[PDB]
């Protein structure tokens, strides 16, 4: 039951926030609906969920159109998969957020392809904080430079950072890696305007991520099923 699952996940987020002295409202639940049908997203919407994350462009855009045409309003769609230049127009025309900016050229493409009547596309810079097996994300040493360049693009709005840490079973290392991201996030916050989003944490490291300073957790299977 998606409604029951959503409630359970929200309770876990709230508990984790309250335990470490944070307000539950500080944490956004991003429901990750990749590979799940529109009907499952519709159940989540009926249960009050408004923020959805998609990883594949055409799948995501088809869903966005489906709910637009149904006359559902108030939804927020986040693109959280790797972006390729040949699919960027679709992201720029339909999504509200993109978490996966890891090079300047793709940001400039999105900027140039974003219609002026839409709000600026909210973007996060993706850091490869700990994953030797991933080619997504920049090194922290490259952040100052990329952030400055992306920040000038008028049809984007730089809102913070994202990371997908390497899988980690130890809580200590979950927390330590998440803190590296929180420190970088805090640093950006001190000089850049409207830095308020740290997209960090999934089901298995949710508590460590929240304790470290995440503002947004990305949950799929625990809401929608395997
Ligand atoms: C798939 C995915 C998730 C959700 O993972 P689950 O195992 O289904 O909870 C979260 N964030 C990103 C970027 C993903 O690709």
């Amino acid at each position: 039951d998606i409604a029951h699952n959503l409630a359970q996940v929200r309770d876990k987020i709230s508990a984790a926030a309250t335990r470490c002295g944070r307000s539950p409202e500080e944490i956004t639940l991003l429901a990750v609906s990749k590979t799940k049908p529109a009907s499952a997203i519709a159940e989540a919407i009926d249960a009050g969920q408004r923020q959805f994350g998609e990883n594949y462009v055409q799948e995501g855009v088809d869903k966005i159109r489906h709910f637009q045409e149904l006359g559902v309003t108030g939804l927020e769609w986040h693109f959280i998969g790797p972006l390729q230049s040949n699919k960027s127009r679709l992201v720029a025309e339909h999504f509200d957020w993109c978490h996966t900016i890891d090079r300047l050229r793709i940001a400039t493409r999105l900027n140039d392809q974003r219609p002026a009547e839409l709000p600026p596309l909210n973007v996060l810079i993706q850091i490869n904080i700990s994953d030797e097996n991933s080619k997504s994300g920049i090194q922290l040493a490259e952040l100052d430079e990329l952030a400055a360049a992306v920040a000038e693009l008028p049809r984007l709005r730089l809102r913070g950072l994202m990371a997908i840490p390497a899988p980690e079973s130890e809580y200590v290392r979950q927390f330590e890696v998440a803190r590296q991201m929180a420190v970088a996030f805090a640093g950006l916050k001190t000089r850049y305007p409207h830095i308020d989003t740290l997209s960090l944490g999934m089901s298995d490291d949710m508590e460590a991520a929240i304790a470290a300073g995440s503002t947004m957790v990305r949950i799929g299977t625990a809401i929608f099923g395997a």
